[PDB]
């Protein structure tokens, strides 16, 4: 016997799926992935339900302030989400000394204003001083005033439902199961449409135009991408495998960060978050790096940005099934694309970025430029430009293509920007 209980609201959309409030519990009867056969207590239905959606009964993910699998910039990124106020805090798996835990307190900070501090968690205590049985417990007291911390405990991270999981057995759908409602935008290889999938579900339609490449030979090409999920990579969701190809991804409601950043609401974004989103693009790469793949076209124009500012990579895998600014010299000339080819053109989308998604090298022309990259030309720092960000372009604008970082550096160096190494966590005698 297994009990679970769900942590949020659930309407079904689908037919043999379950509708659940939360707080309901379940026995599970099925554990099919994305997707569990559950019998509901509430309604004694048996159904599906997604497995992302319950946990365990008395587990700490039941608990409002525990957060499972996030990392302490993630945790930052949570916390300094709005909704959220001082004293904001959450309980995480301490993502340094694992099988163990972590506390993120959301703290103000007249020098830089909203901050996230962290404290260690080792029965745990944190300070010698005060002892806990367990965590519920620990949470009780440090909200009833600040025992050494930076601010009094207030209320848990505000949390919202994950995305619904995609239907089960449906990689491959038919093409009446769409309906592509706007189309957001075209290109030489076709059109990117706003679509609905059997009501219910908005999704993202990219129509591949009839060609040579892959024509019986996509469908394999493409479930190896399938394989490469990330949590800033575009989900691919499904697939129509009658030519013309639909690909159906995920919709992501802010469209590509290039007119993103060109918006007005986008022109209003600080520096410390045009960094943020740098460092989730570098996430997201240094991920296709350990998978020891390739990008092959890294630009403002292949990011979407989600409603809630997050940065995902598009399209990904999609080059080597078929634009020379952002591209290095040794793959211009040599064409030879390495995973250093896209630090390259990383450094390229950096300044992007803190241009606000000005053309690089602007007011010269494509030939104006490579003639320069031979002679050592590269773009200068704008007033606005930290010379610490400059300084890492420039090491993904090395001739040497060995000699320019890993995005598992530049990943690192992004995301703790503004942190010293020995300020990340936080001491108390
Ligand atoms: N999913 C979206 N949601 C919201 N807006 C989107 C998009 C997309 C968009 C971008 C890329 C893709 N395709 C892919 O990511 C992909 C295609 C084939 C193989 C592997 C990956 C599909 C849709 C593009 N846009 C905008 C940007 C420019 C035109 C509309
Ligand atoms: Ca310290
Ligand atoms: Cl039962």
């Amino acid at each position: 016997r297994i009990i679970v209980v769900a942590l949020y609201d659930y309407e079904a959309i689908h037919h043999e799926d379950l509708s659940f409030q939360k707080g309901d519990q379940m026995v599970v009867l099925e554990e099919s992935g994305e997707w569990w056969k559950a019998r509901s207590l509430a309604t004694r239905k048996e159904g599906y339900i997604p497995s992302n959606y319950v946990a365990r009964v008395d587990s700490l993910e039941t608990e409002e302030w525990f957060f499972k699998g996030i990392s302490r910039k993630d945790a930052e990124r949570q916390l300094l989400a709005p909704g959220n106020m001082l004293g904001s805090f959450m309980i995480r798996d301490s993502e340094t000394t694992k099988g163990s835990y972590s506390l993120s307190v959301r703290d103000y900070d007249p020098r830089q204003g909203d901050t996230v501090k962290h404290y260690k968690i080792r029965g745990f205590y944190i300070s010698p001083r005060s002892t806990f049985s367990t965590l519920q417990e620990l949470v009780d007291h440090y909200k009833k005033g600040n025992d050494g911390l930076c601010q009094k405990l207030s209320v848990p991270c505000m949390s919202s439902k994950p995305q619904k999981p995609w239907e089960k057995d449906a990689w491959e759908i038919p093409r009446e199961s769409l309906k592509l409602e706007k189309k957001l935008g075209a290109g030489q290889f076709g059109e990117v449409w706003m679509a609905t999938y059997n009501k219910h579900t908005k999704v993202a339609v990219k129509t591949m135009k009839p060609g040579s490449m892959s024509v019986e030979a996509f469908l394999a090409e493409a479930n190896v991408m399938k394989t490469l999920q990330h949590d800033k990579l575009v989900k691919l969701h499904a697939v129509v495998t009658k030519e013309p190809i639909y690909i159906i991804t995920e919709f992501m409601a802010k469209g590509s960060l290039l007119d993103f950043l060109k918006s007005d609401e986008g022109s209003k974004q600080p520096l410390p978050k045009l960094i943020d989103f740098s460092a989730q693009i570098a996430e997201g790469m240094a991920f296709i790096e350990q998978r020891n793949y390739i990008h092959r076209d890294l630009r403002a124009a292949n990011i979407l940005v989600s409603a809630s500012l997050v940065c995902k990579i598009a399209d990904f895998g999609l080059a080597r099934v078929i634009p020379i600014k952002w591209t290095a010299p040794e793959a211009i000339n040599f064409g030879s694309f390495t995973i250093k080819s896209d630090v390259w053109s990383f450094g390229i989308l950096l300044m992007e970025i803190v241009t606000y998604g000005r053309i690089p090298y602007p007011g010269m022309s494509n030939p104006e430029v490579i003639r320069a990259l031979e002679r050592g030309y590269r773009m200068p720092r704008p007033e606005n430009c930290p010379e610490e960000l400059y300084n890492i372009m420039m090491r993904c604008w090395k001739n040497r293509p060995e000699e320019r970082p890993t995005f598992e550096y530049i990943q690192s160096v992004l995301d703790d920007f503004y942190t010293a190494t020995e300020s990340q966590y936080e001491e108390i005698p």
